[PDB]
């Protein structure tokens, strides 16, 4: 496996992987759980807030697809979301993540079932697609944060969010707290 020894490297090995109409999910995941994760290299992107999660723009990867650092503080979570017909990859960079994998609802309307239920460890990169299904995911740490690393191909910038109790869904517009280290309007 091809070792980024940089978050530089990555982003260009990125760059190759993702010029062509293929992609081999299996070879980009690999990659990145091989880059040995260096806060040195990614401090200038993990602006948190207090309340919410942040998302944080690092490369728009030539429009093929978005690299983004997520900052999770202490105990929060995500809702329940879906991934807009895209690939999405996170990787841990600092902290751990559990990722609760949901099905689908129906037209019908009751409790949503849980698939699958993961902590994300140290530097490990997971994959989820809408076919795979739905998922929250949540800093496990009510005194410690996490810090995740995120690419979505093609790039999205809208999503679903689902109430567990019913499955009913919101279209919720994602937006950034930062882009390329500097603080978004
Ligand atoms: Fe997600």
């Amino acid at each position: 496996v091809l070792k980024p020894r940089t978050l530089a490297d990555l982003i260009r090995i990125l760059h190759q992987l993702f010029a062509g109409d293929e992609v081999n999910v299996e070879e980009v995941q690999a990659i990145m759980e091989a880059y040995e994760s260096d806060p040195t290299e990614w401090a200038m992107y993990a602006k948190f807030d207090q309340y919410r999660y942040t998302r944080n723009l690092v490369d728009q990867g030539n429009g093929k697809f978005n690299l983004m650092i997520l900052c999770w503080g202490e105990g929060h979570g995500s809702s329940i979301h879906d991934h807009t017909n895209s690939h999405c990859f996170l990787k841990m960079l600092q902290g751990n993540l559990k990722e609760t994998l949901f099905a689908w609802p129906d037209k019908k309307s009751n409790e949503m079932v849980k698939k699958s239920e993961r902590v994300l460890r140290e530097n490990q990169c997971a994959y989820i697609n809408d076919s795979v299904g739905l998922h929250r995911v949540e800093n496990i740490s009510h005194t410690e944060p996490a810090v995740s690393l995120h690419l979505y191909s093609p790039p999205f910038d809208t999503c679903h969010a689902f109430d567990q109790r019913t499955g009913h869904k919101n279209k919720v517009t994602m937006t950034f707290h930062s882009k390329f280290g500097i603080r978004t309007p």
